[PDB]
């Protein structure tokens, strides 16, 4: 059996004792923390910032247990300290009785068995040369790779690294552009990262993320652009699949032959029922418990990747460029993004879906105005509350844009509802 990390598994970056510091734009999936200080200068992290609390205390204890199992592992072979340079290794417990250095390419080959475990016992420091790459093949999984390092871990610029890097009574330093599918864990010592990507490995018994239970949209699943209260006005050449309308005021500017659906030119029984159902959905989304707070709403996007959870952005939010929603292979995964303020975007902003994520299962609860800037590619169901909506030239929506209250103005857009309507 590979060693369990217990609570330490929750983390991308963790030290039992010391400072945890970021510089520049880093992309992190997993908790970040220290059991005796507070991490500084991180941007948006897909994980909880855990500082000197019950979570870090638990991680500290389980990291110790993990370390001891690593230290107890009976070596299957000895390696020279120069690791990589085109070398391939199969499963084993590898003993290096001095400081080690990674260089060039190192391939870990699973032999067609995803249960293959690779443990490196480094009796000294571990360094890499710039542009070093650790590669996995033939079934090998990052969650089954471990480095037990008795000294400073220092990974050079653009190092591609795999596995759980456990530094015992030493610091970890991850230089510009390091990309780690794995974890940086210290039993005490500082962690310093600069412009890195670190994503905790999935599998090896990690719970499959589902996200929260999706709201029931009721009849508003059949609408694509809808206001509970306020004029709905389109200009330019716009195409819609699904219904459009307002429950208070007039809908104008949509050309019937461009709408695969019904334009409700003024309020009717359908808009009345949609308005009730929109309020119910908003209230449901608003009251879902927050899993992860994204601490920098002004900096949202910039190639942030999210996983199935309920997120809170606790201020007006700007989507700059791209945000990606990663279902991690679970097509039924739900993402809820609660925004406590207005939502606006840059031109060419985008929401992208990977690893099975579908727009039907993405929801945005926006407590304020919604403004989708020119040529934004937006996905999911946006439910705004008390604020005007503007959807600018060329915006593409796979999903819907709804407001409980507020006028809506659209300009030359293409908006197509996601599945659920049965009319």
């Amino acid at each position: 059996q590979a060693p369990t990390l217990g609570a330490a598994a929750n983390f991308a970056l963790f030290t039992t004792a010391g400072a945890v510091t970021n510089t520049g734009l880093s992309h992190i999936t997993g908790d970040v923390g220290t059991n005796n200080a507070a991490s500084t200068n991180f941007g948006n992290v897909d994980g909880v910032m855990q500082d000197s609390n019950g979570a870090t205390s638990a991680a500290a204890a389980d990291l110790l247990i993990a370390y001891n199992l690593l230290n107890a592992a009976i070596p299957t072979a000895t390696l020279a300290p120069l690791l990589g340079n085109g070398t391939t290794l199969t499963a084993g417990n590898y003993f290096i009785g001095q400081g080690a250095s990674l260089s060039g390419t190192l391939t870990l080959d699973g032999g067609g068995n995803s249960n293959s475990v690779f443990i490196f016992k480094i009796q000294g420091a571990l360094s890499s040369a710039a542009n070093t790459q650790v590669l996995l093949t033939n079934g090998a999984l990052a969650c089954n790779v471990f480095w037990k390092v008795e000294g400073l871990v220092d990974l050079a610029t653009n190092t591609v690294m795999k596995g759980n890097v456990v530094a015992n009574n030493a610091a970890i330093v991850l230089q510009s552009g390091v990309s780690l599918e794995g974890r940086a864990l210290s039993t005490t010592g500082a962690i310093t990262v600069t412009g890195v990507t670190v994503r905790k490995p999935i599998l090896c018994g990690s719970a499959v993320l589902t996200g929260p239970v999706a709201p029931n949209l009721g009849t508003v699943v059949c609408y694509t652009i809808f206001s509970g209260n306020g004029a709905l006005t389109n200009a330019g050449i716009t195409y819609v699949t699904g219904d459009v309308g307002t429950n208070v005021g007039l809908t104008t500017g949509f050309q019937a032959d461009n709408v695969n659906g019904t334009i409700h030119s003024n309020p009717d029984t359908s808009t009345a029922q949609a308005a009730l159902d929109l309020n119910n959905a908003y209230t449901y989304l608003n009251t879902l418990p927050t899993d992860i707070e994204l601490l920098y709403p002004a900096a949202f996007g910039q190639n942030l990747v999210l996983t199935p959870h309920t997120y809170l952005l606790n201020a007006a939010t700007v989507l700059n460029g791209k945000v990606t929603l990663d279902a991690q292979g679970n097509e039924n995964a739900v993402f809820v993004i609660k925004i406590n303020g207005a939502l606006s975007t840059t031109v060419n902003a985008s929401v992208e879906l990977i690893n099975g994520a579908i727009a039907k299962n993405v929801f945005w609860k926006v407590d304020g105005a919604v403004d989708l800037n020119d040529y934004t590619k937006f996905k999911g169901s946006v439910i705004g509350n008390n604020g005007a909506v503007i959807i600018n030239t060329g915006v593409e929506i796979e999903g819907r844009v709804l407001s409980t209250s507020g006028g809506i103005s659209t300009f030359g857009i293409n908006a197509q509802m996601t599945p659920g309507c049965e009319l």
